[PDB]
């Protein structure tokens, strides 16, 4: 339930960072102590490699200072969705 709580505020933030154009899904579990995210994104479909892993360590900081306990954060980037 806690766990609810951290989603609701890390969702929080990445919708109002910049550099993420959409969360696509935030999945949360216990093993044991440790909380583990797998975080999905959507940004846009031009950015380069090094964007990409800038943006991964962004979404990582954003975890580790929500989150008190101890976590491991998975982030997967994926195109923004564009216009027909």
């Amino acid at each position: 339930s806690h766990m609810e709580d951290y989603i609701e505020a890390i969702a929080n933030v990445l919708e109002k960072t910049p550099s993420i154009s959409d969360v696509k899904d935030i999945i949360a579990r216990e093993l044991g102590q440790v909380l583990e995210f797998e975080i999905d994104l959507y940004v846009p479909p031009d950015i380069t490699v090094t964007t990409g892993e800038r943006i991964k360590k962004e979404v990582n900081q954003i975890i580790k200072e929500i989150v008190d306990r101890k976590s491991t954060v998975k982030v997967r980037l994926f195109a923004a969705q564009e216009e027909l």
